[PDB]
């Protein structure tokens, strides 16, 4: 689907192999630190999507579809999807070609998108660099698709960074030459096929800054599709730039000011302030990144603190912000993974519960952005704006006026004062009843414009006209 048609959707990402089992099972076994093949499947996502749109997403992202190094090296299966060697035959593990086309058509079927995450970078191998038999890649079966190997030591050496090597001697990535026309060639008419084939709205593109700015234009083109790419970097000035060669990027400049100011009650507010205008000044679009504050890259939010008002507003803030709301599989449920094994959990040990304090905020979260949309075409393109903030507090505003979301954010925690913030800047007008629609409550624009807004618990509090929620179901 088109970029335009991807600014209106909510995003919920999961490992395939970690989300839902085609059993359904919510105890089968899965050690994070064993990092084998769980038992995850395409047809299993198709049986939870109940529960993913009970959420209010409208699509999904799912992690690579392309066969694996059959290996259990010593570092695990490749579970995650990440060390492709056959990308014209599917990962078993997950399930058939008919399977992949069952999912799409069940997404579609709810109104919903299917965005698959693909590699370009690399192949994966089980064994040293030097040990690497190319004739196990296909269509790439020789070195002369490649490049000499190389390990990247300086991460600051773009060259590097693009011509060496990932990964180490154990388990290997073999960096094709994305220079070489044969490389793109191959690499273009493959998305193209693969889009076509599994009727793929989305790709998540992975290790975007690891391949030259030049190949990725074709890539975007020949994908057909509406691409995010995964730009792992928190400047704006290095990250921003790739926006120009696909239409958007995951928000991982927003990422890190984000965290540390909701990961405790001492968090900076002016840094995720500054950071929200920088990339509003300098990104070519914000409104077509992808916001989140948890992957499976990082630690978990909740790994940093249990408090789970500090979590409701985090999550408030990535479905509110400017671009596409990305939410990880297991953050509904407060999972606390660390790094790299620890945050691939899976999902179904959860058992699924809707009635979670996380999954409750995220569908009042989703519920309201997703009827905003419905009632004003021009929420998407308008761009988030900041309105206050001091020590523990962050508020912002979004949409056309007269049908605009204040959202009001604090790290003050679960055991926070209750009081009454008057809030100005909101744009709305004086005597306006609004409907706070996370805890479901009403309040008056006071005659001055401000809007005293009741805080209790830091709870995070979102606000809308309370007279355009008629027909909703929305509080
Ligand atoms: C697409 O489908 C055709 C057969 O219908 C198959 O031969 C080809 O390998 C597929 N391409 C990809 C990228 O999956
Ligand atoms: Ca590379
Ligand atoms: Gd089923
Ligand atoms: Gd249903
Ligand atoms: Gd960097
Ligand atoms: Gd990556
Ligand atoms: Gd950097
Ligand atoms: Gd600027």
């Amino acid at each position: 689907a088109t970029p335009a048609d991807w600014r209106s959707q909510s995003i919920y990402f999961l490992l395939t192999d970690r989300f839902a089992r085609t059993d359904g099972s919510t105890t089968a076994t899965c050690n994070t630190a064993d990092q084998k093949y769980c038992g995850g499947t395409w047809q299993g996502i198709i049986d939870k999507l109940d529960y993913i749109q009970g959420m209010g997403f409208t699509a999904i992202w799912i992690t690579p579809v392309t066969a694996q190094l059959p290996q259990t090296t010593a570092y695990g299966d490749a579970y995650h999807g990440y060390w492709q060697q056959d990308i014209y035959s599917l990962n078993e593990n997950y399930g058939t070609a008919d399977d992949l086309k069952a999912l799409s058509s069940a997404l579609h079927e709810r109104g919903m998108y299917l965005m698959v995450d693909v590699v370009a970078n690399h192949m994966g191998y089980d064994g040293a660099g030097s040990s690497v038999d190319y004739s196990v890649f296909k269509p790439f079966s020789s070195q002369d698709y490649f490049h000499p190997f190389c390990f990247i030591q300086n991460y600051e050496d773009q060259t590097q960074v693009e011509d060496c090597w990932l990964g180490d001697n154990t388990v290997s990535l073999p960096d094709l030459d994305t220079t070489k026309d044969v490389v793109k060639n191959e690499w273009y008419d493959w998305v193209g096929s693969l889009v076509s084939n599994y009727s793929i709205d989305g790709l998540r593109i992975d290790t975007v800054k690891h391949v030259q700015k030049d190949f990725w234009p074709g890539y975007n083109k020949a994908a057909g599709v509406y691409c995010i790419g995964e730009v792992l970097d928190g400047d704006p000035a290095y990250t921003c730039p790739y926006q120009n060669v696909m239409d958007g990027v995951l928000n991982y400049p927003i990422y890190y000011p984000l965290l540390n100011a909701f990961k405790s009650t001492s968090g900076s507010m002016d840094d995720l302030y500054n950071m929200i205008n920088t990339v509003k000044s300098d990104c070519p679009d914000s409104t077509l990144l992808g916001t989140f504050v948890e992957n499976h890259d990082n630690p978990r939010f909740a790994s940093y603190t249990n408090d789970i008002a500090l979590a409701k507003n985090v999550a408030a803030f990535i479905i509110l912000n400017d671009g596409i709301p990305i939410i990880y599989a297991g953050q509904e449920q407060h999972y606390a993974g660390g790094n790299d094994p620890a945050n691939r959990e899976a999902t179904w040990l959860s058992g699924y519960p809707t009635d979670s304090e996380l999954y409750k905020l995220i569908a009042s979260a989703n519920a309201i952005r997703n009827y905003a949309i419905s009632k004003d075409t021009g929420f998407v393109t308008y761009k988030n704006w900041p309105i206050y903030k001091d020590d523990t507090t962050i508020a912002m505003r979004k949409g056309t006026d007269g049908s605009q979301i204040v959202t009001i954010l604090s790290n003050k925690g679960a055991s926070g004062d209750s009081y009454t913030l008057s809030l100005s800047g909101a744009g709305y007008t004086a005597g306006q009843q609004l409907t706070e629609v996370i805890g479901c409550t009403t309040v008056t624009v006071g005659s001055d414009g401000n809007v005293p807004v009741p805080m209790a618990g830091g709870l995070p509090r979102v606000l809308y006209p309370t007279e355009k929620l008629a027909g909703s179901k929305i509080c």
